[PDB]
């Protein structure tokens, strides 16, 4: 079963990990 939903919110959570290293360097 394929949900669509929560599918743009993990795209967020990896963008933030790589936010997250670009601010501690």
């Amino acid at each position: 079963a394929l949900e669509r939903t929560g599918g743009n919110k993990s795209k967020a959570a990896r963008l933030l990990g790589i936010s997250r290293r670009t601010l501690y360097r």
